[PDB]
């Protein structure tokens, strides 16, 4: 039939908002209604189980010798409080919103235009050794978990955001993504964050190459929708030249 502009609609029962992830009571209420994802423990930093030459005034922009090596400045930066290269320390995350997708579960979207190489969010979680990782892989497989939340930090340390993390756990995989991870040194400790790899317009889902599952043994249908989607996520090997 003939379509028309819908009337204004105001919700009766109040809206669930991003600040509600820092309000356990309201989040648990929202989750019962399917208005927010299943509760998890929101953490501010990972749980474990260098002076640039910038002139004091962008403060520590693209030419900063720390930034170029993916090292954050300290409080002793020549730019002091105005240093722009302390984004993980100051939790200077992008304006993001959590969305419910048709096929992949929840996801993250940009709420403003994000230029290329914008810091989105730190990927926080429990940092596991190989023994704890192997135990939890078996635990989650036995539990028939639908979603995975592991990401390698270093050759002997895997971050697990299944139980504890932040909204970066909702990032979905795309075969043609608009974000990547970068591993930065902050006060001598490696931390990992999501960064855009192109300009991402306001309203766009943020996506990345989920390497942990992509090169894992088992596979699942890929719902990314990309023009050149590889069809499934998982069961792939990186390029090699054999014999
Ligand atoms: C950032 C790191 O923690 C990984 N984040 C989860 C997001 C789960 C979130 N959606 C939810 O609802 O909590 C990855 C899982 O999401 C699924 N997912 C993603 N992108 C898919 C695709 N393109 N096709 C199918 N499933 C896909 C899959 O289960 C993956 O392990
Ligand atoms: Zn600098
Ligand atoms: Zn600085
Ligand atoms: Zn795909």
């Amino acid at each position: 039939g003939e379509t028309s502009v819908p009337p204004g609609s105001a919700l009766v029962g109040p809206s669930c908002v991003m600040d509600d992830f820092r309000d356990p009571q309201r989040w648990k209420e929202c989750a019962k209604q399917g208005k927010m994802p299943c509760y998890f423990d929101l953490i501010e930093e990972n749980v474990y189980l260098m002076q640039c030459e910038c002139t004091p005034l962008i403060a520590c922009g693209e030419d900063c010798l720390n930034r170029l090596l993916m090292i954050e400045c300290s409080s002793r930066c020549p730019n002091g409080d105005y240093c722009s290269n302390r984004r993980f320390q100051r939790k200077q995350h992008a304006d993001v919103e959590v969305i419910l997708t048709e096929k992949k579960g929840w996801g993250l979207r940009a709420a403003k235009d994000l230029p290329s190489n914008t810091f989105v969010l730190e990927y926080c979680g429990e940092v596991l050794d190989h023994k704890e990782f192997k135990a939890r892989v078996k635990e989650y497989a036995r539990n028939k978990n639908i979603h995975y939340y592991f990401m390698a930090l270093k050759n002997d340390e895997i971050i697990d955001a299944t139980q504890k993390g932040n909204c970066s756990r909702f990032m979905n995989h795309s075969c043609e993504p608009n974000c990547e991870t970068q591993k930065w040194t902050v006060n001598g400790q490696l931390r990992v964050g999501f960064f855009t790899t192109k300009l991402v317009p306001s309203g766009s889902e943020l996506t990345f190459d989920y390497q942990f599952q992509r090169y894992g043994k088992e596979a699942q249908k890929c719902f990314c929708g990309s023009a050149n989607c590889r069809g499934y996520l998982g069961g792939e090997n990186r390029v090699s030249i054999r014999a």
